[PDB]
């Protein structure tokens, strides 16, 4: 049986980090010194707060804004609110999540649960378009009681055109071996429309990206049209029914993927290879 | 308990005029001399019959089309079907509603319940782009027997690179107190694509954005890519899990948010007061 | 009681031609001389193997890549795991489907059936973007033991500006009489996003494009944004509840609709009549 979330509540402290790379973008971590693009995965379970001390290491204001969390308006992450972070300094944010749950006049609260992604709101201008360019940008999961667990979780984001701010024609590629079970979070930002394809693989359109079940009515697709700060996630079991592969996925925009925005999940036998892939050779 | 939308099935007749303003734009009203743009709200029971008398007091043909409900052939408010309206002149459009249903051959008629819209079709061009440009658009909303009902209902249209047809800068902005049962009727025109996005607030993507239960896998969202014609509603607590704040609502593009076409979800405490929000200073 | 699907399972084999058509088009066809835009209709029930003995005539590489189905990477159609087809040479595609069913780890693997598409991968660029603009494209029905059967297929491709390619102001036209059990797969390709749109005529936005009853929470639409590669489908009565007409589809981004991007669904009575209609004139 496959491993699931358990229920949540716990208080949990992060520490988290802008920074300037060295080859003028910019980038959030956990660790200073260790900042990525995109930022690190933050995971909690439905329930758990989060109090992120949250240090700007740039010569510029910058600030930390979540979608579909809880936050009260002092951690939104605006220049309006007075909620951003000048050169230097600190400031705790704090994310909540909620389970769902019937109300008191008998409807039903939707729970946290879902994929997210946090991203600035002041670099370049008020609504972060410089900092979100230069890859002031990170996913955020959230779990409900019960949610199939992943061996593990890859971050794709389609920012303007290029594939987590990588040069045409660089991946990323991610790898696996047949039957391990792969989460993606899907992330787009920007100023274009993208469309999200996989070879070989597909996915329900729903919350978690599988079905329970046989009454679950949502398509089953392997393409998705997005926009700039949409975000969906979902599950594979990596070459079912189809094997070991180099399985591309790209934006199936034709002029997108002809420039080169394009990526490899190699999915290998047991022994590492993959047919028709040779190594000696990418 | 909730109030919730009752059985439908009466014979409902209305007034409109199509006017234009003196600034350029032109509007639909219930009363000569009150068109407003967007439109005002249309809303009926399923079931319902609504007899529209249409008059054209501009100086060039004009029509009223409508999305999602039934209308026969002769109301479909087209310059092909001989169903537009002449300068000065009077229509009566009939547009129809139903009941969910089975059918004899045992499969499920959908009912015409949603978010919808209505909007010229002959000013411009014989797809009424001049029309919906200069403000000839309005929603309509459609209840199932049972839908939860909300304390009050905004429309917010991306009309182009307008919202509301409003310049840079102006909103709209919205009021309402924590834990007030506040619908959106979100709907899209023109030449582009946009995300919707409204902060420290989310919704179900699904016929009435919101759950009845634990069992609807619908994806919940803060963010939404539409365009033109797409429309889409749902209904928030306000505040919920959040508290007071103006809270942005904009499009995500981001040159679209740097332009300036955002506005601001104010949700007050019962004193009227906002977090952070001086009203002495927008 | 309406036709259902049966249990699939099966073994077929079929020929597929690529050709070069005399107005400088390519086309896929199931025999030599008879090359269409869009290629032919495959169809198939969950369970089912298709080998397809694919010949390319044409005097460039060309190949026979599928969305949604079962492949091996022997199959993928892409030059880069050497599954391409030389000028005048042939090659065996296998597609294979699945049923959804009880994984071993509990969890529920989605089932094949839906609303896919095949298409060129090598024309012109190395995703096919010449040959996809050529005309080398069409779709591919995957059923579900029990989905309901319609009385006809149409296939509407949003080709970039093109509707299947053809010329504005051409439709295609589609014909059906009131009461007729209609299906509509909607296929975009190219470089830009639209929005699908039928006057008179709704459905729901999941697998099937309908609902099996009334525990469905889908949208009812009858506008939908789509992107390339974009693929879904639908039935409806044809005039139900609105009687027989003219009723128009088209793309409602207003430039495109403009443009004469634009088709008839004629609903006719049994005498061949349509209200407001004149043959005699189109
Ligand atoms: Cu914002
Ligand atoms: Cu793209
Ligand atoms: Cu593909
Ligand atoms: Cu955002
Ligand atoms: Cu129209
Ligand atoms: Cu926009
Ligand atoms: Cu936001
Ligand atoms: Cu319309
Ligand atoms: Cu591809
Ligand atoms: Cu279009
Ligand atoms: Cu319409
Ligand atoms: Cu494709």
């Amino acid at each position: 049986t496959a491993r699931t979330a358990p229920a949540g509540g716990e208080v949990r402290h992060l520490k988290m980090y802008a920074e300037k790379l060295a080859d003028g973008q910019m980038g959030y971590g956990f660790e200073k010194g260790k900042a990525s693009v995109p930022g690190p995965l933050i995971e909690v379970n439905e329930g758990d707060t989060l109090h992120i001390e949250f240090t700007n290491t740039m010569d510029v204001r910058a600030s930390l804004h979540v979608h579909g969390l809880d936050y009260e308006i002092s951690s939104d992450g605006t220049a309006m609110n007075k909620s951003d972070v000048e050169p230097g300094g600190t400031r705790t944010y704090t994310w909540r999540t909620h389970k769902p749950g019937r109300r008191d006049d008998g409807t039903w609260r939707p729970g946290s649960a879902g994929y997210w992604h946090y991203h600035d709101h002041v670099v370049g201008t008020e609504h972060g378009t410089g900092g979100i360019r230069n890859g002031l940008y990170g996913p955020v999961i959230v779990r409900r009681k019960g949610d199939v667990l992943p061996d593990a979780t890859h971050t794709i984001v389609f920012n303007d055109m290029t594939i987590n701010n990588r040069k045409p024609h660089t991946g990323p590629d991610f790898e696996a071996t047949v039957g391990d079970r792969v989460e993606i979070v899907m992330i787009t930002h920007g100023e274009y429309y993208h469309t999200f394809h996989m070879h070989g693989h597909r996915w329900a359109d729903n919350r978690t990206g599988i079905l329970t079940g046989p009454d679950d009515p949502s398509r089953v697709i392997d393409n998705k049209i997005t926009g700039p700060a949409d975000s969906f996630g979902f599950q594979i079991i990596a070459g079912e029914g189809v094997g070991a592969g180099a399985w591309m996925y790209h934006c199936h925009v034709q002029s997108h993927s002809d420039m080169g925005f394009v990526g490899l999940f190699l999915v290998k036998k047991p022994d590492g290879t993959i047919p028709g892939y040779e190594p000696h050779e990418h």
